[PDB]
């Protein structure tokens, strides 16, 4: 009726049969390109540089009164009995006992495009698996979450849950130069000493509440207006970043900046199910095969490339079988088998599972014989290695353990026999 | 300096007035008005009601054939045996071969009024503490959730971070007829049921996945579409509607549909910090008190009723208290203290705790002694006590220790002795 299990390993071709056993002509291999964790987040807020504008003095005669403006964020110092010499602008009668009411405001900036944003994500999971029925040859975006069926030849498929061991997308900082792996603790701007000096609830609000320093002090000279003034707190993190979020989390995911997801993340598992007609006429053609063979060449050292092996047959009919199955894995899936049948076919599995039962319809043998030799004489035997595998030589070392226990039987044996001498009287 | 711990309770009204050393006048008086329990959530969906349409059935002659356009969500029926013959409305030159081609397909309208919108919801929580300086009286809403610092008339506040946070919330479809709470998996339609099958992502496009079921079957008769459907998972569920969220909340929590908050909610603690500067004269140059007494007048049993209470103190000078203590009964919190005796006072006893602690600047006792004899015994108080308190049948009961005791002594003599002649030799 249903159900298999692929691993999930992206590019290695996975061949299904199943409605009921028997062979098909037509059967569904399934690739997966990449799995892909796409946001599903909460915006907590945006910081952004903000333009302080410090405004130089107003004067006010003969005794003014505190600042009662007010803007986003505001400092405001009342100095007192001002311009002692003056400069010619006093601009009153006053000299004596004239104020200057000195203001300063915060107004927010044009750099509060993503320049930043802080998410809480959690991932919604999308795959870009590649559907192949042998006639009809496609890739399909679509959704994990939970049941997902999709028709293609009113043949039911049923894409299952991936099982992620864990996201990259957490709590993470997002610049518009780079996407950025860092943590916040939530309310932790507008304040200095941690992330950012400036919060902003929403990218629309024109008001902020932002800390900036800014020391004022009052003339006492015949020029004029003393005032030193540091630069913005969030112009300090503007240079200092965080670190990439492109190469964060193991088992793949890389994180690019543009789509704003991770590609080639490879975890868990993922149940397949489907319903799927390859009956049809049955046998859709069963050859009886003969002289199985295999040949092994190639043989040069890394495992981070496929297969190469050379399967050899005979065959006494035509017809197709779907093979290879997952004791093994074929280049062709929809394939014609022919008398005299010699087939050079890419494997990509053969480095998980070295071991790998080849079949031609019915009929199978086991290989491979490439394995590192190391003895020094060469020895290679599957699926148990003794390290220096299963060989004379192995069995001729391993012979000591054999001795204390033949001894033994031999031991007992005499002394007892001394011992029922004197059970005896 | 700073620094307690307050229970969350509305309308209690929290004394502090904790502040560095030398007596510091003008004290903190704070009572929750209500927490706004403020809304950190994701859309999974946004999901109403729909517009099902049909295009009108367009007939074959001479051989039918099948759609050849499709849709999001398509339906499709070749009717045959449709118009046995010409029979007023066949429209066609065959009679025997006379098929029609049947379409149906659902779109969205929006048809709704708000009803429903799908969220995954961790509540965020912000408090609208009033605060009184005993200067001013005035509310603003200000986060309780991480360091807040603020200034405002003057004196600095920091609201701290949270003790613990909690919403009811989850999973939750939100009715614009009553919050309700249910459970789904999202991309998960496929079949006639699922609360919120619609789904609906793009708000300017009638695209809409979910999964429906039509019931369309060839009629023989020249009378033609059966259309009889067993609409969406929503839709189906729409008329039995969830479960209201709003008749339990462990808690408080008074949850509005509408604007998407949930009010006075007495969970957790709110660590509170003010640092006062604002000065008056410091000290405050108090009347020394002495005599400190209280008469504690209305005792029965547990009621929510108000106190009347007197103290009698003596007092010398006039001068200016804050007042009381960290937990008190008394509303006042700026009160002119002067020459005094019986002073009659009105107090919220048994309506914040049986317990009251009352200060009159330096000198403050702890009060009152009410508990009535429930045993029934002939005299019961607090708060040290036994809890029959110190009477007969408390006595009868301490009697138990003196039993083993007399018996130990005695004991004790008689073994000892005994072995001492033994011992003597």
């Amino acid at each position: 009726y249903e159900s298999t299990t692929m691993p999930n390993q992206v590019g290695i071709p996975f061949k299904a049969l199943i409605e009921r056993p028997g062979y098909a002509g037509l059967p569904l291999s399934l690739v997966v390109i990449k799995s892909e964790l796409v946001p599903s987040l909460v915006q907590d807020y945006i910081t952004c540089n903000y333009k302080t504008v410090v405004p130089s003095p107003y004067i006010k005669c003969c005794g003014g009164a505190e600042c009662s403006k007010n803007e986003a964020d505001y400092k405001c110092s009342v100095f007192t009995g001002v311009y002692p010499f003056m400069w010619g602008g006093a601009y009153c009668f006053c000299d004596t006992e004239n104020s200057q009411m000195s203001e300063v405001y915060v107004t927010r900036g044009e750099s509060c495009e993503a320049d930043a944003i802080a998410y809480q994500v959690t991932a919604s999971l999308k795959a870009q698996v590649m559907i192949s029925i042998g006639e009809l040859n496609q890739t399909v975006d679509v959704f994990v979450n939970g049941d997902s069926p999709a028709r293609i030849q009113q043949s039911k498929f049923i894409l299952g849950p991936i099982s992620s061991a864990w996201s990259p997308f957490d709590k993470v900082i997002v610049y518009r130069d780079e996407v950025y792996n860092e943590d916040y603790a939530p309310y932790g701007s507008g304040q200095a000493g941690r992330f950012g000096d400036i919060q902003s609830r929403t990218v629309n609000s024109t008001d902020v509440y932002a800390n900036t320093n800014l020391k004022l002090k009052r003339p006492a000279s015949g020029n004029v207006v003393p005032y030193t003034q540091t630069p913005s707190g969030f112009s300090y993190w503007k240079k200092e970043k965080g670190v990439p979020l492109n190469r964060n989390a193991p088992f793949g995911c890389i994180i690019k900046v543009n789509p704003v997801r991770a590609e080639n993340c490879v975890y868990g598992n993922i149940p397949i199910s489907m319903d799927i007609a390859d009956a049809f006429t049955r046998i859709d053609e069963s050859p009886s095969v003969s002289l199985k063979a295999c040949e092994v060449q190639s043989c040069t050292y890394s495992s981070d490339f496929g297969g190469v092996a050379s399967i050899s047959y005979t065959s006494n009919k035509v017809g197709k079988c779907a093979i290879s199955s997952n004791s093994a894995t074929m280049k062709d899936s929809v394939q014609d088998v022919q008398e005299s049948g010699a087939l050079s076919l890419f494997f990509a599995t053969s480095s998980v599972e070295p071991n790998f039962v080849v079949q031609v319809c019915n009929a199978r043998i086991t290989c491979g014989k490439c394995e590192p030799p190391k003895d020094i004489v060469p020895y290679a035997a599957k699926n148990d290695a003794e390290f220096p595998s299963i060989s004379t030589t192995a069995w001729q070392w391993l012979a000591t353990t054999s001795g204390p226990l033949t001894i033994l039987v031999v031991a007992i044996i005499v002394v007892v026999v001394v011992s029922i001498v004197v059970c005896a009287r």
